């Protein structure tokens, strides 16, 4: 049906759209901390720590089969990233810090990002 298309033509755009966003949250981790998953080679214990892990390279996959449905689901996942580290490192750890600096500068992101969305509908 037409009506079909039109909406994958819809999911299609938002897909353009996150996928400059997400470049856009990247290049706030110039050291590249939240780039790949946590290694269970190299933290074998994280999963008891963390029930639900994220990353850039996770995102990035589920972007590309066009896994996000609307901002506030790849929002959840963003979040995800930030709120995963400051429970796992402590407070005076450069992971810690480098969450807090993506959160702070990525919401200026995700601010305008959200107005783009709700504009173009």
């Amino acid at each position: 049906s037409m009506e079909q298309v039109a909406m994958e033509l819809r999911l299609t755009e938002l897909t353009r759209l996150l996928r400059s966003v997400l470049d856009q949250l990247q290049d706030k981790d110039p050291a590249r901390i939240f780039a790949q998953p946590v290694s269970l080679k190299e933290v074998p214990d994280y999963l008891d720590h963390i029930k639900h892990p994220m990353d850039f390279a996770t995102m990035r996959k589920r972007l590309e089969a066009q896994g996000y449905k609307n901002l506030h689901e790849f929002e959840e996942d963003f979040d995800l990233i930030i709120d995963n580290c400051m429970k796992y490192n402590a407070r005076d750890t450069v992971f810690y810090r480098a969450a807090v600096r993506l959160r702070d500068q990525g919401g200026v992101v995700l601010r305008q990002a959200r107005r783009e969305v709700d504009s173009i509908g």
